């Protein structure tokens, strides 16, 4: 039942050894990697490891970000390619010393990834941009497959620990991303302390607001220093609110003890792909 080493792994790792490859995969010690490699799936890191933001919840640590380096987008394209991967996320940090948070740069990688990779669904998880509309557009225009945004957690939470945020302005950047005819999708972390009819409503505002796809997942505290964990949620748990995700018209819903965001994004996507596909008939 559990995943153990395929031959698709093996290649993956035999191939970001050589090259000496950086993915998230990797370095953040996931425990999907055996399973994720083999469908050939990776995950990266733009931007730097510093955040100009710091969310309780999140292992990124906040400090002083290196200088923009725009050669960046040419190696995570080149890293994509050398992994022949059929699935690439691309994450990064709040760069909110940049003045234009970072916009081209995101753009720039799904760029980049799209010119030497035809075959790669390309997913883009994005900070907000303080929901700045130029700055959105920009990035919109490199057409990733799809376009991510995680709001986390539910309003009253997400009002006391990610400060540099608003949960409605996060909900409108998933709205832009929806009327600029991207495939949008948001994760919810589930241990912060909210209630059950918090996520329920949570669930309804992100599928108004013209969210796609959402994962619901179970918070892993990333150290001592971070938010406590104030729940445990249960499988059937889980299942309730996924049934719930579901029944609101989510196209994409995975609910689980998923780790990272990206668990199963190929197959999410291929699911809403699809979904829209079959509806524009
Ligand atoms: S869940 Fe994400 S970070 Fe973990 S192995 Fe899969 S793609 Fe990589
Ligand atoms: S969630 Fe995003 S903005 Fe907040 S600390 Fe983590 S990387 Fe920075």
């Amino acid at each position: 039942t559990r995943a153990r080493i395929g031959p698709e792994y093996t290649e993956l790792k035999n191939l970001v050894r050589r090259e000496g490859l950086h993915t998230v995969c990797e370095e953040a010690g996931c425990p999907n990697i055996f399973e994720c490699w083999e469908d050939r799936e990776a995950t990266f890191l733009i931007g730097g490891d510093q955040c100009t933001r710091r969310c309780d919840f999140c292992q990124i640590d906040t400090g002083k970000p290196a200088e923009l380096d725009r050669d960046e987008p040419r190696r995570v394209a080149d890293s994509v390619r050398t992994m022949g991967l059929r699935y690439a996320t691309v994450t990064g940090v709040a760069r909110d010393d940049l003045p234009d948070g970072g916009a081209w740069l995101y753009a720039a990688t799904v760029r980049a990834i799209k010119e030497l990779n035809p075959s790669t669904g390309v997913e883009l998880l994005i900070p907000d941009f303080n929901g700045e509309p130029t700055r959105l557009a920009e990035v919109f225009e490199s057409g990733p497959e799809v376009l991510a945004h995680n709001v986390e957690t539910v309003p009253r939470i997400f009002k006391r620990i990610r400060p540099a945020f608003t949960y409605r302005r996060s909900l409108g950047v998933l709205t832009a991303a929806r009327d600029a005819g991207l495939v949008t999708k948001s994760n919810l972390i589930l241990g912060l302390g909210e209630t059950s009819d918090e996520v329920r409503t949570a669930l309804g505002d992100l599928r108004d607001a013209g969210c796609d796809i959402v994962t619901i997942t179970q918070y892993l505290r990333p150290s001592a220093r971070h938010h406590p964990v104030e729940r445990w949620v249960k499988p059937e748990e889980f299942v309730q609110f996924a049934r719930f995700a579901e029944g609101l018209g989510f196209a994409g819903v995975l609910a689980g003890p998923l780790v990272r965001s990206s668990y199963r994004a190929g197959r999410l996507y291929e699911q809403a792909r699809n979904s829209r596909a079959l509806a524009s008939r």
